[PDB]
């Protein structure tokens, strides 16, 4: 069921080419064009999905990233910050995504606000490389995270949401 899963989330995702991580100067420029065009396709179906969950930039050298993501439930939309660095042996080793304003109140994050994903995740990354990237890190990581920590966050009371939904 796994291999199934991951290919319906991920099937129209661009898959990358390039193992070179931030270090690696002319190679890193490349994988980089190979990131960026990968997020934008995801993004560009995310909002034919009506889900356009996510925004992510980077400073110029591609090395640290931050953004926001949104998350509806019961008609409330709810918005959080989030970032990450790029790790030097990347894209081998997936970057740990941080969701800061969380930290303390879910049980599934490291001090300090990095996520804590489900042990099936890192062998499925390492798997993969070097075809995914940064927006199969938000399809299969973030995303399903969410799913689950944002639910038991409101139902504990401890986020409020910035706007509501008709
Ligand atoms: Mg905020």
């Amino acid at each position: 069921m796994a291999d199934e899963a991951t290919r319906r989330v991920v099937s129209e995702i661009p898959v990358l080419k390039t193992n070179a991580g931030p270090r690696d100067r002319e190679l890193w420029v490349q994988r980089l064009k190979e990131e960026y065009q990968s997020l934008i396709r995801y993004v560009e179906n995310n909002k034919n999905a009506d889900n356009d969950w996510f925004r992510l930039e980077s400073n110029k050298e591609g090395t640290r990233w931050f953004g926001k993501c949104w998350y509806i439930h019961d008609l409330l939309k709810y918005e959080f910050d989030i970032e990450f660095d790029i790790p030097i042996t990347y894209p081998t080793t997936a970057p740990e995504i941080a969701v800061p304003e969380l930290d303390g109140k879910t049980a599934k994050m490291y001090r300090g606000g990095k996520i804590c994903l489900t042990d099936h995740f890192k062998p499925l990354w390492a798997r993969n490389v070097p075809k995914f990237g940064l927006a199969h890190l938000m399809a299969l990581g973030l995303g399903p995270w969410l799913a689950v920590e944002i639910p038991d966050l409101i139902q504990k009371g401890v986020i409020q949401h910035k706007e509501k939904c008709n």
